[PDB]
Parts: C-alpha cells; sequence; structure tokens
C-alpha cells in the first residue's frame, strides 16, 4: 500500500482524539476525515470547489442560502450522507457554543432541511460571505453522534468520516497510520491508500528528518534550505506562495506641520517606497519566509487572482527598489537636501526625521524597521528605529502622534479582510478599535465600495468592486507595502508525484490544520510505485 508521510502538526506525543470541533484534537482530522460541502480555493480567487455539496445559491436578498447535497454519498461505515448531517452538526453546535471554534453561530441563525439532499440556512445578515464560513464547520454523523453522551469531552476515536481517510490502521505515542475511507465517494480520484504521521516533538526533529529524505509532505521552516534540501537531492524541493501583506503604515494626520508636508504627499510616499529593498527585508529579517509585495494597493501576490494587472503595472515602479529613482522623484516632488547635511528637507525648507516605530521584542519587525531605516538615509530621507512596548505603539497610532509604524494584517480568504480592517474609515474612530486602519487617510467612495463587497453574490461584482478599491489605494500609495508571508511547504518526488509547485501553481500547498484545500492536494498525488 501508498502511505504518504506528512508532518502538519508537532507533538510531544500522539494522543487519539479525532473530535473535530476540540482544540485539542490531532490535526488530521478535519479535512481527511470530515469531507467539507464545498471547498474554497482562495488562491484561485476564491473559487468553490464542490464536494460534499454539488451547488450552492443564495437568495436574492442574501438573507438565505441552500446547499444541495450530492447524493450517493457514504459515511465510511456505508450510512448515506445526507442533509440530516448538516442539520445536526449546526444544531450541536448552537447548543454547544464551546464546539463553534469560529462563531459560525454568529452568521446562522437556524439551518432548515428542505429534503434529503438540500439544505437551507437562514442567515443573521445579508452577506454574500457566508457560504465560505459555512465550508469551514466540520460536518459529522447524526446516526453516531445522536448517540454521543457528552459531545464537549468525546475524544471519537473510531471515527465515521465522509473524508479520503477514515481508517486507523495504528496508533501508537510514535506514530499513527490512518487509512483510505473503503466507501470514499471519490475513490477513484484517491490514489493514495494511507496517511502515515510520525510524532516529531520539534523543528530540529523535522529538520534532521527531512533532510535525509524520510517526509513526503511538511509545511515548517528549514534553515540554509537551497544547500541543505534542496540542491542536495533532485526528488527535495519547496513552494512559498503569498500569504498575508505587511507594510509600513505613515500618520495622513500627523501633528507636526513639517512632518505632515512630507507624509501627506504622494509622491514622497512613492519615493519612501522606492527606497526600500524589500527582498532583502525579506531574506534578513524574515528568514527568506517571503514575497516581494509591488502592489501600490497592498493587494500582494496571495490575491493575484483579484488584481487588475493594468493597475498593478502601472503603480508597481514606485513599489520597486530603485534607489535613482527614489533621489528623483524626491527632487522633482521639491524634497531637497538645501542645507547640505545629506537630508533632503521639505519643500518649504524644514527639517524633519520620521520616527519609524514596531513593537519591542518583535525581533523581525525591529530589524525590518532597522533596514529600511538604512535603506532611506540612502535616498536622504531622515529617519530613527523606535521599539516601543505593544501597548505603546498601539497607542500612538490610536491617538495619531506616530509618524511612521510597521505592521502586519488580518489574514482572510480574500482581499477584503486586508482592505477592510486596513482601509476603512469606520474602523479609524471608536472604542475597541484596532491599529490597522489609523493611518487617517479618508475615502469615502472606498468605504462605500468596502461595504458593498459582501452585498452582491456575483462574483463578477465583486472583481469590479476589487478593481476600484484597488485603483482609489494605489494612486494613492495610501501605505508602503513590503511583503507578504509565505504558506510553507516543501514536498519530496522520490514517492509520489503531483505535488502542487510554483510550476503547477494549483492552491495553497501547505498540510497545516485550517487549510482546506490540502484535500484538493491529497487527491492529486500518485505513487510513484
Ligand atoms: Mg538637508
Amino acid at each position: 500500500r501508498s502511505e504518504l508521510t506528512i508532518v502538519p502538526d508537532f507533538y510531544p506525543t500522539m494522543v487519539r482524539n479525532f473530535n473535530p470541533y476540540l482544540a485539542t484534537n490531532l490535526r488530521t482530522t478535519t479535512d481527511f476525515i470530515y469531507e467539507p460541502l464545498v471547498v474554497f480555493n482562495e488562491m484561485k480567487g476564491n473559487t468553490p470547489v464542490f464536494r460534499l455539496a454539488e451547488s450552492y445559491k443564495m437568495a436574492d436578498d442574501l438573507m438565505s442560502v441552500t446547499f444541495d447535497i450530492r447524493k450517493g454519498v457514504k459515511w465510511s461505515d456505508g450510512e448515506a450522507f445526507t442533509a440530516d448531517d448538516v442539520v445536526y452538526s449546526f444544531g450541536l453546535l448552537k447548543a454547544k457554543p464551546e464546539l463553534d471554534q469560529r462563531g459560525i453561530n454568529k452568521w446562522v441563525t437556524s439551518v432548515e432541511k428542505v429534503d434529503e439532499y438540500k439544505v437551507r440556512f437562514r442567515l443573521s445578515e445579508a452577506n454574500s460571505n457566508v457560504p465560505y464560513e459555512i465550508s469551514l464547520i466540520p460536518i459529522v454523523a447524526e446516526h453516531v453522534w445522536k448517540d454521543v453522551k457528552d459531545p464537549t469531552t468525546f475524544t471519537n476515536e473510531n471515527p465515521v468520516g465522509t473524508g479520503p481517510f477514515t481508517v486507523i490502521d495504528t496508533f501508537t505515542p510514535q506514530l499513527y497510520i490512518q487509512c483510505r475511507n473503503p466507501n470514499y465517494w471519490d475513490a477513484a480520484n484517491l490514489e493514495v491508500d494511507c496517511l502515515r504521521v510520525p510524532q516529531i516533538a520539534n523543528n530540529d526533529q523535522l529538520l534532521g528528518k527531512i533532510v535525509n529524505s524520510e517526509l513526503d509532505w511538511t509545511s515548517s521552516f528549514v534553515p540554509d534550505i537551497d544547500r541543505t534540501y534542496a540542491a542536495a537531492n533532485p526528488n527535495h524541493h519547496y513552494w512559498y506562495p503569498a500569504a498575508g501583506t505587511q507594510a509600513f503604515m505613515v500618520n495622513f494626520k500627523n501633528p507636526d506641520p513639517a512632518k505632515k508636508e512630507a507624509l501627506d504627499n504622494v509622491d514622497f510616499r512613492r519615493a519612501f517606497s522606492m527606497a526600500l529593498d524589500r527582498q532583502t527585508i525579506i531574506d534578513i529579517a524574515f528568514y527568506g519566509s517571503g514575497t516581494v509585495n509591488d502592489f501600490a494597493s497592498g493587494l500582494g501576490y496571495a490575491f493575484e487572482a483579484w488584481s487588475d494587472e493594468a493597475t498593478h503595472k502601472k503603480y508597481k515602479g514606485f513599489n520597486t527598489y530603485d534607489v535613482e529613482g527614489s533621489k528623483k522623484l524626491l527632487a522633482k516632488a521639491g524634497f531637497k537636501d538645501v542645507n547640505g547635511d545629506g537630508f533632503v528637507e521639505t519643500p518649504s525648507g524644514k527639517s524633519f526625521e520620521l520616527l519609524i516605530q514596531s513593537p519591542n521584542g518583535w525581533t523581525d519587525f525591529n530589524n525590518t524597521v532597522q533596514l529600511a531605516v538604512e535603506q532611506l538615509q540612502e535616498v536622504g530621507i531622515k529617519a530613527k528605529a523606535r521599539t516601543p512596548e505593544f501597548a505603546v505603539y498601539n497607542q500612538a497610532m490610536l491617538e495619531g502622534t506616530y509618524d511612521v509604524a510597521y505592521t502586519n494584517y488580518f489574514h482572510g480568504a480574500d482581499p477584503f479582510t486586508y482592505w477592510n480592517s486596513g482601509y476603512n474609515s469606520a474602523l479609524q474612530s471608536g472604542d475597541g478599535m484596532p491599529r490597522f486602519a489609523m493611518h487617517y487617510f479618508t475615502d469615502k467612495k472606498l468605504d462605500g465600495l468596502l461595504d458593498s463587497f459582501y452585498k452582491t453574490a456575483d462574483k463578477n461584482e465583486q472583481l469590479a468592486i476589487a478593481h476600484g478599491i484597488q485603483k482609489i489605494i494605489a494612486e494613492n500609495q495610501v501605505t508602503i507595502p513590503v511583503m507578504s508571508g509565505a504558506w510553507m511547504y516543501q514536498y519530496n518526488t522520490t514517492r509520489f508525484t503531483g505535488w502542487w509547485s510554483e510550476e503547477n501553481p494549483k492552491g495553497r500547498p501547505s498540510v497545516w490544520a485550517g487549510i482546506p484545500e490540502r484535500l484538493l492536494h491529497v487527491l492529486d498525488l500518485k505513487p510513484v510505485k
């Protein structure tokens, strides 16, 4: 039989827990045991890939959504998968909200069995993103769990599942083996017979195994990866596609008129952006785990499927390392070294220095700021690194006293989480607001576009909305995007082929729990033997 050796997580020892609703479970439970209704391929525009459902449709008013269940799907014990399972599972999370790890109860007010193979979700808000959120919620077997005395402690050690790997073939403290569902609805597509899951205590133990070609699918940091791993074996590969954006935010409402003269000037923001060497920041501060973000809108290569490439290309030159271009733009904009001290003054002739902050102890951010300070000095922009404690860094943004700040941003499946949290002016005021929108650039058309993004279920309309957002942010160079993080991923072609890669970039490739596309990925693999 073909065994695929995977490492979704580290453990000090294997504890047999396949309850998909508990934080303490094994990280091969979701997707591989409990298959979703739909897997959203987030890298491909968040396009739905229909699995246990064959379709869904939102109501015209976006207040409900129906899913058509695929007929002929079996649980691993042979019983039919039906709407009863979906209704049961959402009812369990409503009754036991400690099992609702994602807070789906906020969005779904009720779930209706329309017929044996159709379920209707009634929603608390007109919101076309709720199908995506629904897709993340594990669906368990009503005919089993109805008999479970306490689902919040149930370890589910003999799981009955819909997904590809439900058979607990081997379970020991050091290793478990999870073998193919003998009733799998998509069995013809599944060529891997079992997941082999070794107990690995830490990243150093993983390193020794991966360089010896003992693993197939991993998602860990590998030091010196090209020399020690990738170049060492023609079967050793990796692919680190772009994840979440990180950027310098500038304070458009800086109280200091000299600093405001610089920061509230689009040519200055573009020159600041051209001074940065993003790839060197990624290589030094982030150990190589990232991708340059050269989108003026911050969209990033994670969401290239959403990009208007005309807009990206028009402003990409302002977000590329270009020392001579940076100096030329500063001069054209009137930022000239008038006193000869090596640094540019504002067009009105005022000296200024930008205080660039990141949180104390966040070493990767701290090193990014220091690198940026040196890069900015090369074009004549006077900057100093500051490392206040997080509460002070955050307060300076909430109160609008900071100059420039380096920050990351929330992760989302589409560009809305980044663009809304990072730019909606409604998030610049109020009790409890986080830092992410506190550049104090305001555009009410931008706000309206964001507020409309999930008020349509038409993807062509959403793409048009995204393109309008992208244009507004890019043409104003609102922030200075630096980099995108990495979906960490290494793969071995010794025993299997079909892997996703830069040459075959079919989706997010990581093996982590929480990556629904790992189900699609394992269905593309083929044993060499
Ligand atoms: Mg000067």
